[PDB]
């Protein structure tokens, strides 16, 4: 058996009007222990391959496997040119010494997508690639 790493839910909206992808990241959901305490301390990070140096990131919350993060975050870019790119939300736990420990992520490549409507969408988390 493997376990899962946790569930995170989320927002894909492309306003019109500001010409932006509106990525909201709502919350997150029975995701695993990272810390010896049997916790973590998530944080998501989020950017749009492949350019990498635009990132976004959450506030921590401080030990929880449930947190709600409530942020939303704004990528300028024409929805025509939209195509090529994949959408990374990459969840972690804050370790105040050391590297921060990987918990999973959501990769959405935006080719993929039905971008006409507003989404709200549910989604385990996998291992990095
Ligand atoms: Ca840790
Ligand atoms: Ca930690
Ligand atoms: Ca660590």
């Amino acid at each position: 058996d493997k376990h899962e790493l946790g569930q995170l839910q989320y927002s894909l909206d492309y306003d019109f009007q500001s010409g932006q992808l509106l990525v909201g990241i709502l919350q997150a959901m029975g995701l695993a222990a990272l810390d010896l305490g049997g916790s973590s301390d998530p944080y998501v990070r989020v950017y749009l391959l492949p350019d990498k140096r635009r990132r976004y990131e959450t506030k921590v919350h401080r030990q929880t496997l449930n947190p709600h993060f409530g942020e939303t975050f704004a990528f300028k870019v024409p929805y025509v040119e939209l195509g090529g790119r994949v959408l990374v939300m990459a969840v972690y736990d804050f370790d105040r010494f050391g590297r921060n420990d990987a918990i999973g992520e959501v990769r959405v490549p935006m080719s993929s997508v039905d971008l006409g409507r507003p989404v709200q969408a549910w989604r385990e988390l996998q291992a990095a690639p």
